[PDB]
């Protein structure tokens, strides 16, 4: 997260990192067993690391969970990005508590303009890469879609939409993948792409949530 702010102490309990040696994607709990995360982030092994802020540190309230199914969504375009979408299920369920819990999936779409949060443990600068410790947040609103497309003209597929700003400064960036917008207390997006990070009219783009939720409910429940 470029331009961000340090979240509060397991204020976002569905936050979610996904690592493999090391941290590289974030996801979002949305039951004791799944997680949702973009197909951009799959890797054959993932240890998937619940009620963590500092990363570095073992605080004690981490929950550290093998992936026993990684399921990305089979429209899932690897040079497009279109339908950038994963479910992990968990190998054990996650304990649920103040600082490990889930995130609502969302019942409408999201207006453009509404105001969401976005996360992560990404990088937080605009030209090259520094990786912090503690969990960032960003509050940035929901662009148009024609926002979106002027900012990646021929890019935007259904799959997609855009969120942040235009003259820059504020956006999500590398290693924030696969994590969460929630908007309103609905996961609505993941993070997805973008050119650059923070640049001028170079949002971020992000998965639309809204489209998979019946995918999300047919697929847990065949693999359940
Ligand atoms: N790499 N993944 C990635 C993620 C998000 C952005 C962005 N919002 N600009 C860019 C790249
Ligand atoms: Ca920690």
């Amino acid at each position: 997260i470029v331009g961000g702010y340090t979240c509060e102490e397991n204020s976002l309990p569905y936050q979610v990192s996904l690592n493999s040696g090391s941290h590289f994607c974030g996801g979002s709990l949305i039951s004791e067993q799944w997680v949702v995360s973009a197909a951009h982030c799959y890797k054959t092994r993932i240890q998937v690391r619940l009620g963590e802020h500092n990363i570095k540190v073992l605080e004690g309230n981490e929950q550290f969970i093998n992936a026993a199914k990684i399921i990305r969504h089979p429209k899932y375009n690897r040079d497009t990005l279109d339908n950038d979408i994963m479910l992990i299920k968990l190998s054990s369920p996650a304990v649920i508590n103040a600082r490990v819990s889930t995130i609502s999936l969302p019942t409408a779409p999201p207006a453009a303009g509404t105001e969401c949060l976005i996360s992560g443990w990404g990088n937080t600068l605009s030209f090259g890469a520094d990786y912090p410790d503690e969990l960032k947040c960003l509050d940035a609103p929901v662009l148009t879609q024609a926002e979106c497309k002027a900012s990646y003209p021929g890019k935007i597929t259904n799959s997609m939409f855009c969120v942040g700003f235009l003259e820059g400064g504020k956006d999500s960036c590398q290693r924030d993948s696969g994590g969460p917008v929630v908007c309103n207390g609905q996961l609505q997006g993941v993070v997805s792409w973008g050119h650059g990070c923070a640049w001028k009219n170079r949002p971020g783009v992000y998965t639309k949530v809204y489209n998979y939720v019946d995918w999300i409910k047919d697929t847990i429940a065949a693999n359940s």
